[PDB]
């Protein structure tokens, strides 16, 4: 019998999978970063 | 019906976890992003 210990123990991975998804929206909200010093130290050229 | 009825379920609930144990992996491959767009904030500030 294990009735109690199937229903749980998925649980745990969502939990892990929530906190999975939230690094995953930290790293990809980096992307905004990415080529941002990228660009501006750059674009003394334009000046120039 | 209900004979050793429960005890693959197991398998499901581990399984799971494999899964978040690439999503762990997704968000910084997507990282990698970040890598190359500041790989060029080098080259592309070394043309400004």
């Amino acid at each position: 019998v294990a009735i109690r210990s199937e229903g749980v123990s998925e649980t745990q991975q969502n939990l892990e999978g929530v906190e999975n998804a939230m690094e995953d929206t930290a790293d990809s909200a980096g992307d905004s970063a990415a080529e941002l010093e990228t660009f501006s130290k750059r674009f003394k050229g334009a000046m120039g």
